[PDB]
């Protein structure tokens, strides 16, 4: 549980540099 | 727990944020 | 829990959703 | 629960995968 939470932490950590190197390449293509 | 079930939520909903990003990315390559 | 699952379960299937879609994209830009 | 804490493992995982998938992409665009 504890380690449930660092494991959902990891994961939104995870989500969000996904969330951002995909708004990134939106970015350029759109360019 | 219904903290887990709040995070799982939480979750879901990133990879739906993630899923739009894909349609417009996949829209600009005229996909 | 049982809602756990069907939570679990939307999230796997969003996850080889996108997978797969990136896996497309590669596919494309490599052509 | 360690079936619980197995899921998110087994999410990580995908997420993981999901990210070597976007530093090819990333690449074939130059980044
Ligand atoms: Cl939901
Ligand atoms: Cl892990």
């Amino acid at each position: 549980m504890k380690q449930i939470e660092d494991k959902a932490e990891e994961i939104l950590s995870k989500l969000y540099h996904i969330e951002n190197e995909l708004a990134r390449i939106k970015k350029l293509l759109g360019e």
